[PDB]
């Protein structure tokens, strides 16, 4: 099936908690994959612009660890749940993908999650403007403007709305569409 599929081929690059001990200022993301009219997307935020760091900017959920957290997928998980509603019997996390290092003292965690099909978002606008979600195969085929730096164009079809996705949050869309539909039968 396309969701053991899915599963399968992120087994294969998990990393799990190899990096996981290491003395940084340590955050999570969890990058939410959403089965829709046939077809995996991915679920973005855009962060509330009364955040000092980066409002308005598409992000994936997420936050920095604290210490109730068991462990960093724990961090990915307790963050989602505070931006977005997600319960965590709404999400299999199915691997650990490689670490991002920024800033010399920080390392980001991202954890891909399998979304339950019934989940519905509660923006909590304390945190979060928007979530809106885009399909896995766009990051394949990506509209590409140059700011010099590539930023991602997405337009929703439903309602002509554009976002602008960049940056690691753009970088990590793409790896997880190349570890998911590379070489695949039609
Ligand atoms: O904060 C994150 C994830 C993230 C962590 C560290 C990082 F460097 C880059 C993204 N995500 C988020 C998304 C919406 C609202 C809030 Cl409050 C947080």
């Amino acid at each position: 099936s396309m969701l053991d599929d899915a599963k399968a081929r992120l087994r294969k690059y998990d990393i799990g908690g190899k990096y996981s001990h290491l003395p940084y200022n340590k955050y999570s993301v969890l990058l939410p994959l959403v089965a829709k009219e046939g077809k995996l997307h991915l679920l973005f935020t855009v962060r509330s612009e009364k955040l000092r760091r980066a409002p308005g900017e598409v992000c994936f959920p997420g936050g920095k660890r604290d210490p109730t957290d068991m462990d960093d997928a724990a961090t990915a998980l307790r963050e989602a749940q505070e931006e977005v509603g997600l319960r965590p019997h709404q999400v299999e996390v199915v691997c650990c993908l490689v670490p991002c290092l920024i800033d010399t003292d920080t390392l980001i965690t991202p954890f891909v999650g399998l979304i339950d099909h019934n989940f519905q978002a509660q923006p909590n606008p304390a945190e979060v403007k928007d979530v809106f979600l885009v399909p896995l195969a766009y990051f394949l085929h990506p509209q590409v403007h140059d700011q010099i730096n590539h930023i991602f164009e997405y337009t929703n079809p439903e309602d002509g709305v554009t976002y602008q996705i960049k940056g690691m949050t753009a970088n990590l869309a793409v790896l997880v569409a190349f570890i998911i539909l590379e070489k695949k039968p039609t």
